[PDB]
Formats: C-alpha cells, sequence, structure tokens
C-alpha cells in the first residue's frame, strides 16, 4: 500500500540504537548463514549484475544489482562507482541505495540507503572470508587503499581477528593521513606504511583501492608472510585489478561469486580450474579450508545483490524494532486496477 | 562541500497534482510533441535507442516478468524504470498489472535525485507513442477505434488517439466481461461513444485498432485472421513473455510493419513471430522522415510497440518540469553523504527537538 523509505538520519538512528561493533556482528551472522545455503544447494548466487561505464570526469561505472527471493521479494541495488567524488564533489566514490519489491505484485514495498549498507556488508564479507583463512591469532592489518571501504574492513576483521595494528598505505597522501582518526573507535592504532612494508609485516591485508584499469598492482610482489590472508575488495570495470600474478598463483583462492570475478575481479587473472572452493562452499563445509589458514591465500571480493538483500534485512528489522522511516504512497495503486486516471480523492 | 543534495519524490498524490493542474488533454499533448521530438532525434541519429532491457521470469501466480530499464544521458542523468508485469493482480488482488516507479540518478555522480510513480507515466507514454504511430500510418480522417483489451492500456490508448484523430466511435472487446463493461465509464472523459463488440465485428469496421491485453503466452491471437478495411492501422501493444503475441501471423504478413525498437521487438514483440525482412523501418526512422510513411496511411500497417526507457525519460521531464513549477513533491535524503567522504560511519542523526 505505501512504500517504507529509511533514509540518511534513519539509517544514523539504526547504527545508535544497535552499536556499530553489534551491527557489524549481525551482518557478519546473516551473511555467514546465507553462504552456507547456497553453499548447501538452498540459495542460488545473484545473477550477473549489469552495467554502464562512464567516461567523465574520470572512467566509473553504474550498476543495477537484482537478487531475488521466488515469492517474496526482489531486491534491487542501483549503485555508482565514481573514484573522483570525494575530490571533486565531496561525495563517496560508492553512491547507492536499495530497494524492495514484493515479488508476486511488483509494488515497491521499501528503499533505503546504499552506502552504509555496502560498507558494511563488504567489511563483513571480508570478516567471514578471514576467519576462514587468516590466522586465529592475527595481529597486524595491513591496508592497501584508505577510503571508505578500509575503514568498514578495519572495523570487521578488529572483530572477528585480535587485531593490535594497521600498517596502512594510500597514493594520495591527505587520504593515509585522515586514516587514524577515521579508525580510531576500533582501538587498532594506525602507521602509515609502504606497500613493500606492509607486505613483509601483515598477518591478512585488504586491498580497497580506486587504481585505474591497467594500473595494478597496488601491492608488490615482494616477500609476504607465510601465512598472508588478503581480501583482494577492490573492483569496478573490466580490466582492472590489485594484486600481482605471480602472487596469485601460488595462493589459495576463493571467490565470493566465481562467474563474476573471474571476469570483474582478480581471477580475470587466473583460469576456472585454478580456482579453490567458491566462498559459499567454505562457509557451508569450513573444514575443507583446514590448512589454509597457515599459508597464502586470497579472498576474491567482487560484491553480489544477495549480501545487499541479507544487510537490508537487518537494517529493516532494526528499524521495525524502533519504528525508523517514513511511508510514502509513491505507487498509483488505483482502487479501480484498470484505470490509469483513477487518481483518489477521498 | 557540496549544497546537501536528496531526492525529490513525486508520489501518487503528486502526479495527481499534475494532471488536475496542467489538465489530461495538455498533458498527453506534451507527451506526445516530446517523445515525437525524441524519436526524430534517434532516426537523425542524434540519440540511440535505449539497450536491451532486463528481466526476471516468475510463475506464481500465473506467469510474470519483472524488469529493469535503462536508459543514459551521458554526463547527464540515467533513467531506471522497474516495473512489474503480473496479470493476476487486477483479479486476485486489486492491483494494476502494470506496476512500477522510474528513477534519475546523476551521471556525473551516480546520486540519486528524482523518484516517481510508474504507474500513470507508464500508461501516458505507451498511448503516446500509438498516437506518434497513428499520426504517421491512420488514416488522417479515421473515425473508429477498436480495442482488444479494455484494461489499463486501453484507457490512455484511447485517449491519445482521440487526441491526433476525429475519433466518433470506440468498439471494444475483453475476455473479462465485468472489464469490457465498465470500459465506457472510464472512458467517458474522452467524449468518445463506446461500444461492446465481438473481435470480428472491431476487425471488420474500425480504421485504427490498439490491442492490448494480458493474453498468456501462446494463446494468440487476440484479434482474429478475419477481413479488415484495407487502411486499418494496428497499434500492437501488448508485450511482456517471449512466446506472448496478439496478432496473427498471416495478417502481420500483410503489413506495413514498423517497430518501436526492432532488436527488442523480434524478441519479445509482434516481430518474434517474423523474421527480420518482414519488417520496414523502425519508428524513429519514421519519426525523423515522415515521406518514408508515404503511402502507408491507405494500407495495412501495425506498429508493434514494446516499450523503452527513453520514453519513460522524456515523460518523466514533462512531469517534473511541471512539478517545479507548481511547487509538489516532497525532498527526502534516502543516500547517506558523509561529512567525511571517506568515512561510512560519519553519520547525522535526527536533530533534536528544540
Ligand atoms: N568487493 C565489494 O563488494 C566492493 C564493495 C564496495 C566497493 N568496492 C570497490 O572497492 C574500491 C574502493 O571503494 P571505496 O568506497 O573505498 O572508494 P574510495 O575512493 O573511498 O577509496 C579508494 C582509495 O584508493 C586510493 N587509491 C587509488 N589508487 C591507489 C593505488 N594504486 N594504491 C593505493 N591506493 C590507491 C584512493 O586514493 C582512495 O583513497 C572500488 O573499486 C569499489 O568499486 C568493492
Ligand atoms: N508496449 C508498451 O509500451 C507497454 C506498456 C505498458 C504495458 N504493456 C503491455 O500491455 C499489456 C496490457 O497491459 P494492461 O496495463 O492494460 O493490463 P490490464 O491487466 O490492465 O489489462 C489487460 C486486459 O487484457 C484482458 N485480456 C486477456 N486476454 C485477453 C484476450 N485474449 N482478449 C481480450 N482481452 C484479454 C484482461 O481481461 C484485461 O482486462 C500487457 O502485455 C503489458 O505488459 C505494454
Ligand atoms: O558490490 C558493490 O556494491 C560494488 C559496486 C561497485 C562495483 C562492484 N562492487
Ligand atoms: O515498456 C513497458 O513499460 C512495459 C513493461 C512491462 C512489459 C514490457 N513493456
Amino acid at each position: 500500500m505505501e512504500t517504507w523509505v529509511l533514509g540518511r538520519r534513519d539509517v544514523a538512528e539504526v547504527v545508535a540504537a544497535v552499536g556499530r561493533d553489534e551491527l557489524m556482528r549481525r551482518i557478519i551472522d546473516r551473511l555467514t548463514g546465507g553462504l552456507a545455503e547456497i553453499g548447501r544447494g538452498e540459495r542460488h548466487l545473484s545473477p550477473l549484475r549489469g552495467g554502464l561505464e562512464r567516461s567523465e570526469p574520470v572512467p566509473g561505472i553504474w550498476e543495477w544489482m537484482p537478487h531475488r527471493e521466488p515469492g517474496d521479494h526482489i531486491t534491487l541495488k542501483t549503485v555508482g562507482y565514481s573514484p573522483a567524488n570525494p575530490a571533486r564533489f565531496g561525495l563517496p566514490t560508492i553512491l547507492g541505495t536499495v530497494a524492495r519489491y514484493d515479488d508476486t505484485t511488483g509494488a515497491l514495498t521499501a528503499l533505503m540507503d546504499g552506502v552504509l549498507l555496502t560498507a558494511l556488508r563488504t567489511g563483513a564479507a571480508s570478516a567471514v572470508a578471514s576467519r576462514l583463512l587468516a590466522r586465529p591469532d592475527s595481529h597486524t592489518l595491513g591496508l592497501i587503499g584508505t577510503g571508505a571501504q578500509a575503514v568498514t574492513q578495519l572495523h570487521a576483521l578488529s572483530l572477528v581477528l585480535p587485531l593490535q595494528r594497521a600498517l596502512v598505505w594510500d597514493t594520495d597522501p591527505a587520504h593515509r593521513e585522515s586514516f587514524a582518526r577515521r579508525a580510531a573507535f576500533t582501538g587498532v592504532s594506525v602507521e602509515i606504511a609502504e606497500p613493500a612494508r606492509i607486505a613483509a609485516e601483515a598477518d591478512v591485508i585488504s586491498t580497497a583501492t580506486s587504481v585505474a584499469v591497467g594500473q595494478g598492482p597496488v601491492l608488490p610482489d615482494t616477500g609476504v608472510r607465510e601465512h598472508l590472508h588478503i581480501n583482494a575488495v577492490g573492483a569496478d570495470l573490466v580490466g582492472k585489478t590489485e594484486l600481482p600474478l605471480g602472487l596469485l598463483e601460488r595462493a589459495f583462492v576463493t571467490a565470493d561469486h566465481p562467474e563474476q570475478a573471474l571476469r570483474e575481479g582478480e581471477c580475470q587473472q587466473l583460469s576456472a580450474d585454478r580456482l579453490g572452493p567458491q566462498l559459499a562452499h567454505l562457509c557451508a563445509d569450513p573444514a575443507a579450508a583446514a590448512g589454509r589458514q597457515d599459508t597464502l591465500s586470497v579472498f576474491d571480493s567482487t560484491g553480489f545483490a544477495f549480501e545487499d538483500a541479507l544487510a537490508m534485512e537487518v537494517f529493516l528489522e532494526a528499524a521495525a524494532e524502533r519504528d525508523l522511516g517514513i511511508r510514502v504512497g509513491i505507487e498509483h495503486h488505483p482502487g479501480d486496477a484498470l484505470d490509469p486516471y483513477a487518481l483518489q480523492p477521498l
């Protein structure tokens, strides 16, 4: 009958009401269970997503990401990757919204912010993969790219690993300078450090950069620690990669969405047969990751709509708890179904 | 650190006010004029057809489809219509078969700038498209309009065609007796005389016909192949699933056929049934060079309409212009734009009561 809209201010209230740590953990839990269900064949990976490339001011892409729950609802995330946004407009690079449509009737039932939600579920996905593939006594996090994702990468990982410090690099000096402030709520100290030092000293690394197509790697193939786990998070355009090939070829690599990663993720650099089990399989049967915490591992993260549906559910339950949001009659639902012009006055 | 951006939302009450303030006729005429100019632009090569739209089949309660329809104007904005075809809707839920919304995103930043009802808008630009094709392909003295399917689309087909042709009568059929029986009431505001008539009579008498039905896959045709007037123009409007068609093959093969979006029509329209050599020049071509419609008025013609996002963009602009002039709609901060672009957690709670 009406659309439930949660805006920027409701999303802020959700985070306050739940707590940043608890909210992240909720999403981590829901992702874990959902992924296991996919891994058991009980739910399906989202279909491949579509997109429109944009040249100006620098190259980006704008995408639609559907996920259907047959007989309940369709989720669609509409989201932009616009890497000039912070410097040119004071806007996040990743800018989006997430909509829910009733599957039986098509009606738009809910609409909310995609920015916070994307950051949270992306951080969560790394935590999921890192609980399986990083040493549980991991103490040093490395971060290449210290923009918006870096924050929830650090946050999420600090919740599943006993992190004591983060060594961080960004090619924009102002962005690496501000990271300690943005990270300080998590209690993990932060030290700026060049890619070679991060490689050599980190136990777990997340790369989440706006690197250009064809300009990788963002982490050099120097010595790494034997047990290093890398969450490879950066991903927008085809031809965009973050890690060096020689590193990928020696790694146990798991993808979030193998078909998508082979096209848009680090797995662009590999053939399918060289991938370990996908993330959903590992979630469904964690013992299949058994010795991999102690050897070189890569989680190839690209993002997919199921993760957004799950995260949106978490938000909606919290917002329901505290009746946040407004209700807007957006759709024209004429009482006369058959009359476009039955516009409604009582 | 720019001006705080929010989403301009026009809900059902706002679209209703636009119609009331501008007037029905004037509003439809505006849409026809903007579709006309835009199609000519595509026909001159100054703009491009929308890309193929996407969609998710649904089985239950009866077979249906939910689609996303993008159109991008580079460096300007992206339009996305999200829309359901759910044909059990009216008779199982009392909802419109076609249920949708139209959203606009800034092309430079990705920001969601506007969002409105898709229901009225879809109906208006779809009637408008048929008006465009019918001005080109119907006899300009056409007096008798046929309608097969008397649901939501039928209403704007009649309305739009009444503005471009001297329509005197509408002969109308629906396989659901309740839906054809209510049609006159819904059509009354056009002034055009309505009579219920079987498909064979509609075929025999009409100068122009619109088919706009929820016929199921494999269950066509909705108009039988039995003798029409030599000059008949048909706006073939029904379209959802592959395997859904409304016209007899035989008839299509006697007609000058023009599609709105050929690549799309060849897959999802009446041209599903046809090999590509049986299509004439597309609608955009005809709009850009009407002489290419020469002589087609006096013989059998078919406009194979499927709908495409460009039409929704243009219609949405007409609506936004009228809403801006009349101060309508609300402003909602939907997207989180943190004061620090690189800090997802730089959040702003509802300010405290003072
Ligand atoms: N895997 C997923 O699910 C997922 C989800 C969201 C975003 N992303 C992607 O993650 C990437 C980052 O997104 P974001 O929101 O943090 O954007 P952002 O602009 O806030 O952060 C990008 C940062 O990378 C830095 N950078 C660019 N090139 C670099 C290089 N060669 N070395 C080090 N730093 C470099 C920039 O200076 C900037 O600080 C994008 O590609 C985005 O599409 C992935
Ligand atoms: N081409 C476009 O741009 C465009 C735009 C919108 C909708 N559509 C399509 O137009 C069609 C109709 O949409 P609507 O909004 O009017 O749906 P509606 O449900 O409002 O009207 C459909 C009518 O068709 C009737 N019907 C079903 N089978 C029939 C038959 N064999 N003969 C006569 N009537 C029959 C139903 O009884 C119903 O009354 C759908 O296929 C829809 O997807 C096309
Ligand atoms: O899953 C996501 O939200 C992002 C959007 C941008 C490119 C792909 N990864
Ligand atoms: O163009 C449209 O709006 C419709 C939507 C439903 C099926 C396809 N045609």
